[PDB]
């Protein structure tokens, strides 16, 4: 008798949000399957099980497709889903039935649906690219009897500590192969527990806000750099993919014009516009470009000095006489294209730079954009084309050539509350391990500029102003707030509608950075910022 030995999946890890509730859960689904081969009778075998498992016609049918779809010594289920009734059936007549093997895997379940989908991800079937990617990494070998995986989110991001480590047993089996007895077990360990910044109390509220919206929300704590909310609509059933997606459901989510699978707070590309200017303020301040009381007259519009072209600024005729604090509150245009001209792209773009755009963030989702931060070799290598200063001027309004992702504005919306100083948006709290736990660590990042200047308390103010000041755009939403509310706003190319915001202007708890695109199908994106606000606060 033959001595075999058989891998044993580990169990995956579980995903809690930062209250401890788990988000992404482990359910058992049992099945009978059996190799054919090793049947003696199969058609006996079947038709005995009309009555213990309650199998079909349509259960046969099924089994028998199968069976050709499938190679030779391959286990063909023969009954799917059983119910614990049918399965302990099963069990009391199992010795009636040599080759027939009752089987329970672990199937992911995902208890909030549509309100995760994009943060948390989904994990299901491998496929040959999974193959590849496992075993171009090393990892096939720890996936002998795993069969589905991490396909986006934090599943896959996290994969391989939610996975654990596959174990064995030695089996005992006879001649036909069928099972006798167990010898020997070295179990699995289960993956990782991992512990989120996320609340899922504020991402099922936004969630439910944004309602058939497409947009994007990212909700970090600044003091942290933690996620609190991760945001894109309009979403979608993860559990739909778990065990296999229909084709009809998997074309309709493919053919849904607004693209429920982009990922649109760090996937979704945009002009980030105005939101861009206080840190383009901090930028010329720093580099002497400008100081809190460099003044211009503004008319309504910007010319390029030594040439005709002018760049319009949204008021008509003009803010009239024009600081930094003052261009920030009103969100001035002009203003910004004299800077960004003084700056030239060189400095701009290095300095946005430091800001994070046109780079990956560092956040633990592997599905993200980088956008775009142009620069002189850039456009070089891209276009053929030089550099000409005329394409500077739009750069200082987050128009032209810039491009960002709503989770780089968060990146740099925090780098602007921590005067400088660089954290990571990052969902994981800590991994359990053992549980040994491991907190996330923020990798060394140095600071942007000078933390011991007043040029981020400068900027700030501004900001502070377009929600508090009767003069700042934003004051029609966030005024009234007992709290402070400091926010800077933004248009790109309907028009995609941007805000920007943190909370208390004090010591702000929470930076939100969020995108209507097209306006969004209700409200206005100032007025969903108010009540996300007044949401966290209370």
């Amino acid at each position: 008798n033959r001595i075999k030995l058989v891998p044993i999946a580990p169990s995956r890890g579980i995903i809690y949000d930062r209250n401890g509730i788990p988000l992404a859960l482990n359910r058992t689904i049992y099945q009978i399957e059996m190799m054919p081969e090793k049947v003696d009778n199969v058609q006996q075998t079947l038709d005995a099980l009309r009555s213990v498992v309650d199998l079909t016609d349509d259960d046969i049918a099924a089994f028998r497709k199968e069976r050709a779809r499938s190679h030779r010594f391959t286990s063909i289920p023969v009954k799917t889903n059983l119910t614990e009734v049918q399965v302990a059936r099963f069990a009391v007549n199992q010795y009636r039935f040599p080759g027939v093997e009752v089987k329970g895997y672990k199937r992911r379940y995902y208890p909030y649906g549509s309100a995760l989908t994009h943060v948390i991800g989904y994990v299901s079937k491998i496929n040959d690219k999974d193959v590849e990617r496992l075993n171009n990494d090393g990892k096939l070998a720890n996936y002998a009897a795993t069969h589905d995986i991490g396909k986006l989110g934090i599943e896959r991001y996290y994969e391989d500590v939610l996975h654990g480590q596959t174990g064995y047993e030695e089996v005992e089996v006879n001649n036909r192969g069928r099972v006798i007895r167990q010898l020997k077990e070295v179990p699995p360990q289960a993956g990782h527990d991992i512990y989120l910044t996320l609340d899922l109390k504020l991402q099922q509220y936004i969630e439910t806000l944004l309602a058939g919206s497409r947009a994007a929300v990212v909700v970090t704590d600044p003091r942290t750099g933690g996620v609190l909310a991760l945001v894109s609509t309009p979403s979608y059933d993860p559990n739909l993919f778990v065990d296999g997606i229909s084709s009809k459901d998997y074309s309709a989510l493919l053919n849904d014009p607004n693209t429920p699978l982009v990922n649109r707070a760090t996937q979704g590309v945009y002009p980030p516009a105005s939101t861009v200017k206080p840190y383009v303020a901090v930028s010329a301040l720093s580099a002497g470009v400008i100081t809190r009381n460099t003044t211009l007259f503004d008319p309504g519009w910007w010319q390029l000095p030594g040439s005709e072209k002018r760049y319009r600024d949204w008021k008509k005729w003009g803010h009239g006489r024009l600081n930094v604090t003052r261009s920030l509150e009103e969100s001035a245009d002009t203003f910004f294209y004299q800077v960004a001209y003084d700056m030239g792209i060189d400095r701009l773009s290095e300095w946005m730079g430091k800001f994070g755009y046109g780079h990956y963030t560092g956040i633990d989702l592997a599905e993200e954009r980088s956008g775009n931060m142009p620069t002189r070799e850039w456009k070089q290598k891209r276009f053929k084309k030089p550099w000409y200063q005329g394409d500077t001027i739009p750069v200082g309004i987050g128009q032209g050539y810039w491009t960002a992702t709503p989770i780089q504005m968060s990146k740099a919306l925090m780098i602007l509350i921590n005067d400088g100083i660089v954290k990571v948006p990052h969902l994981l709290m800590s991994t359990a391990e053992d549980g040994k736990q491991v907190p996330w660590v923020q990798p060394h990042e140095p600071p942007v500029g000078d933390i011991h200047s007043g040029y981020w308390e400068l900027a700030k103010d501004g900001m502070y102003g377009v929600a508090n000041r009767p003069n700042g755009t934003a004051h029609k939403y966030f005024a009234s707030a007992p709290y402070k509310i400091a926010a800077k706003s933004g248009t790109a190319q309907r028009d995609h509608k941007l805000m920007t915001a943190f909370a208390p202007y004090n010591n702000p708890q929470v930076a939100v950075a969020m995108i209507l695109e097209n306006g969004g199908a209700g409200p206005a994106v100032g007025t969903l910022m108010r009540q996300i606000l007044d949401h966290i606060m209370l």
